[PDB]
């Protein structure tokens, strides 16, 4: 039987064009006073349907509704929310529909307040965010690459990355050398700065990094030129360092990161970037773990989106010539990637999360906007065993 779908604008609208002329808050579009702002909303559907569409909105104004090339015009006349038909579109294919909103009159400062976009008379089931965090939901699902170390144990792990341009997205966390106690990437983080961070957690559970014991603090053992170095909270607690650095679009970066036990029940973490553009590696810093006896675990990667507001949108990277080193001295190119998602997507409310094989020989992973094309938690993926092993000059790295 056809049935009703309620879409919160809260979780499932964007501005996707003049961002300061509209915004998405709680409540739904409000400040919307730009007639070139547009409001984008997002719903998955599984298959055809026809939709008999409306707004629970209000507001003194005529806007301007479309799905794809269809439009239609709409006015606003009144004080309090009340459903604003729109009109019939023909969804034609399963996956995500774009609803776009644009003002064209208002009598007073602004074009209106919408909450909700309601689908009537919907066929079949549908994906959105309800029932769950509009701030998550909006920041989307983050997605995993796992790579499989050899059998014994391995002291550095080397991974490159590219963003390529059509990937590369604002206020995203492109992270390549993750290992079981932390993270190694970089960051897009405004117009005039992004960053290479590296992060270890401490092992005492906390959400306040003063609230550690002296003993179980991550103690910094070395810090690279220009290197920030700080604590961190509110995700567990931990140490921190960044390197700002001007890193480019589909230019090829470099991690590597060294884990090695002291014997004495301890780890030390050590971050190195090769800054391409330069030529040249940079020390982000070395950090120790007390109470941790590991070798290097868990070598991966992620992708992820950390504004709500650029949902919307996609990004997307590559990650190429995966290699360990073991505590021996011996490489090994690695070949095999487990894909994996976030609990964002594991609730069904997001949709757009992939990832699989380039046809260079490399793994992506893509997520964000609306995209059609899913990848289940789990999914192997593999590369062939080529590529360039690398030539490190240790005693000079040693030296920054
Ligand atoms: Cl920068």
């Amino acid at each position: 039987q056809p049935q009703q779908v309620v879409v919160g604008v809260s979780g499932n609208g964007y501005v996707t064009r003049q961002q300061d002329g509209a915004r998405i808050t709680q409540r739904g579009v409000t400040h919307w006073t730009n007639p070139k702002s547009i409001v984008s909303i997002y719903f998955y559907l599984h298959q055809p349907t026809t939709a008999d569409l409306s707004l629970y909105a209000k507001g003194h104004s005529e806007i301007k509704v479309s799905y794809g090339k269809k439009g239609f015009k709409v006015n606003l006349q009144s004080n309090d929310f009340t459903k604003v038909p729109v009109g019939s579109i023909d969804i034609r294919q399963a996956g995500y529909v774009r609803i776009d909103l644009q003002g064209v009159s208002k009598s007073g400062e602004g074009f209106g307040e919408i909450k909700q976009l309601i689908a009537d008379n919907v066929t079949g089931k549908s994906n959105y965010v309800k029932d769950f965090s509009d701030y998550w939901g909006r920041r989307g699902p983050s997605v995993h690459l796992g790579y499989a170390l050899p059998e014994g144990d391995t002291e550095w792990f080397y991974n490159e990355i590219t963003v390529p341009k059509e990937g590369e997205t604002m206020h995203s966390y492109y992270m390549a050398a993750g290992f079981g106690e932390g993270y190694f990437g970089m960051q897009y983080n405004s117009p005039t700065e992004r960053r290479i961070l590296f992060s270890v957690w401490s092992p005492f559970d906390t959400q306040n990094p003063k609230e550690i014991p002296d003993d179980q603090k991550i103690k910094l053992l070395r810090q690279g030129k220009d290197v920030h170095i700080g604590e961190f909270g509110n995700e567990g607690s931990g140490g921190q360092s960044y390197l700002k650095y001007p890193w480019k679009a589909g230019n090829t970066y470099k991690f590597l990161m060294q884990i090695r036990p002291d014997g004495n029940g301890n780890t030390t973490y050590t971050a190195y970037f090769y800054a391409t553009d330069e030529k040249e590696w940079k020390l982000i810093a070395s950090f120790l773990r007390p109470k941790t006896n590991t070798w290097y675990k868990r070598p991966h990667s992620f992708l992820e989106n950390f504004s709500p507001e650029q949902g919307y949108l996609s990004r997307e990277v590559f990650f190429g010539n995966q290699w360990a080193r073991s505590k021996e001295g011996k490489w090994s190119r690695l070949t095999d990637a487990t894909f994996t998602h976030d609990a964002t997507a594991s609730a069904q409310v997001r949709l757009d999360y992939q990832g699989g094989n380039t046809k260079d020989n490399r793994f992506y992973l893509k997520m964000g906007g609306f995209f059609n094309e899913s990848v289940p938690m789990g999914t192997k993926f593999y590369c062939k065993p080529t590529g360039k092993e690398p030539e490190i000059d240790w005693e000079a790295l040693k030296q920054l």
